[PDB]
């Protein structure tokens, strides 16, 4: 399947794909304001997850430090990136079709659009403003916005037993963007799209 990465911030972005246990593609590149990046991942990827990271310094060797969204210092992720991350997730070729969906289960640091480039159904949208407009004990110094169990560590934030409902922080979340996950057990916002389906994230769609 192919993703095409957009950047239409106008900072630039260092963008990043992975599973979780290995890159997708070469699984990170800058993007500067405007530059598109698009990448392949395999059919049947599952927990994959595409994500920006801001403010990075990388050496000739491709290691270095990204101020959110780091992955181990690499500039081609493997990992998953250090939190606050907006979420770009999908689970390909799954009993016949494709899973997608934005979340701000591990904070937001950059608004997103995550959207199919072919048919058969919707995209969807994290673009408010969470940075501005963040509860100053979510504010990450670092930049972007934090999630409460990033910040707090505790059972009913990072909904550890499995039995967590919505909270204070992660209704903030769901006030900005209600068609993002806010925590672990809130009400799907995960679309069904056709299996093999292509798509675009485009980072500050709106701006």
């Amino acid at each position: 399947a192919t993703f095409e990465i957009v950047n239409r911030c106008s900072y630039t972005v260092w963008a990043a794909a992975s599973k979780g246990d290995a890159a997708l593609d070469a699984g990170g590149r800058q993007l500067n304001s405007g530059e598109s990046w698009t990448i392949n991942v395999e059919p049947g990827t599952n927990g994959g997850k595409i994500w920006a990271r801001t403010d990075c310094y990388f050496d000739d060797s491709g290691s270095g430090i990204c101020k959110t969204g780091d992955c181990g210092g690499l500039l081609r992720c493997k990992r998953f990136g250090r939190p606050p991350t907006t979420l770009a997730e999908f689970s390909l070729n799954q009993y016949g079709k494709d899973y997608i969906d934005i979340s701000n289960i591990k904070g937001f640091n950059v608004p997103m659009n995550f959207s199919p480039t072919t048919r058969g159904c919707r995209g969807v949208r994290c673009a408010a403003d969470i940075v501005g407009q963040c509860p100053a004990k979510l504010k990450a110094p670092g930049g972007g916005c934090n999630d409460a169990c990033t910040v707090f560590q505790t059972s009913e934030y990072c909904c550890t037993t499995g039995k967590c409902g919505p909270t204070e922080y992660s209704r903030f979340f769901k006030r900005l963007c209600p068609d993002a996950f806010s925590y672990v057990l809130d009400k799907p916002t995960t679309v069904t799209c056709p299996g093999s389906s292509n798509y675009r994230v485009t980072f500050c769609p709106t701006a």
